[PDB]
């Protein structure tokens, strides 16, 4: 029930994913102490609309009140931009952007560390991206989604962090949320063999502390039950013939848009 994208479909997500990454590349310079998250949200939206002539898939979604999600520190996800929420020195902040372009979505997010980073702030951010890269490196047809969550978890835990279990990455495309569910941890429940053309997200949410979270009153914002810091990075990718292509790659990523596996690349018949 997982949709297989069409070359044309794919070019579209590429455009979409590219637009999503640019929002993140653009926001960067405004992410600094004293900046309110409402303003960041503003910039983002203005950007999506006016310059990219696209639309935030988040804006008003099922009621969601802001253009992008800006989760600070113990906020795991769905953090709601608010003009009263100023960024502080040492904060860690996720900005989650989802853009719709020509009917296709581009979904990604990254962590920003404001001012002087904190030991743990820095480490979790690093570790979290790594868990994302790590999964990225394994994306390839024939692999089971389950081996990936497994890998993420293993890594994360070995690094002394936790993986939130309640929220996942997912198929995406014409629809914001599509199958499959992309768990960032092990699950006997998980059974998804990757096929080329599949487009989905990977967006491991990592707690410096315990994995338990708490959903807030507002119905959106998620936080760590123990109040430890939480970090997330996400990429939207397409499964290729031999690996994956990262649709939301940013200048600052240090992973290649295109990941291929030797064993899968085209080769002579006897090679
Ligand atoms: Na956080």
């Amino acid at each position: 029930a997982i949709s297989i994208k069409t070359p044309e479909d794919i070019e579209k997500m590429r455009v979409a994913g590219r637009l999503a990454a640019e929002v993140l590349e653009m926001i960067e310079p405004y992410v600094k102490p004293g900046v309110s998250t409402g303003e960041l949200d503003r910039i983002c939206n203005d950007y999506i609309v006016n310059e990219q002539h696209a639309v935030s898939a988040c804006l008003g979604y099922h009621g969601y009140p802001k253009s992008v999600c800006i989760s600070i520190n113990e906020v795991v996800c769905h953090g709601i931009p608010d003009d009263a929420k100023l960024l502080k020195d040492g904060d860690i902040v996720n900005i989650d952007v989802t853009v719709i372009k020509d009917g296709f979505h581009g979904d990604t997010s990254k962590m920003f560390i404001v001012g002087k980073p904190t030991i743990m702030g820095e480490r979790l951010c690093r570790i979290t991206q790594e868990s994302l890269y790590l999964a990225l490196r394994m994306v390839k047809p024939g692999i089971n989604l389950r081996e990936i969550g497994a890998a993420i978890q293993k890594f994360v835990e070995a690094e002394g962090f936790s993986v939130v279990r309640e929220y996942c990455g997912h198929g995406i495309g014409q629809g914001f949320h599509e199958e499959p569910q992309v768990l960032h941890y092990d699950s006997r429940e998980t059974n998804v063999v990757l096929k080329p053309g599949m487009t989905f997200t990977i967006e491991p949410m990592v707690n410096a502390g315990k994995k338990e979270i708490r959903t807030m009153k507002d119905g959106w914002t998620v936080k760590t039950k123990d109040r430890s810091l939480s970090a997330q990075y996400e990429h939207t990718i397409v499964v290729t013939d031999n690996g994956c292509e990262i649709l939301t790659l940013r200048k600052d990523d240090t992973i290649p848009a295109i990941i291929s596996h030797d064993e899968l690349v085209p080769r002579g018949s006897l090679e």
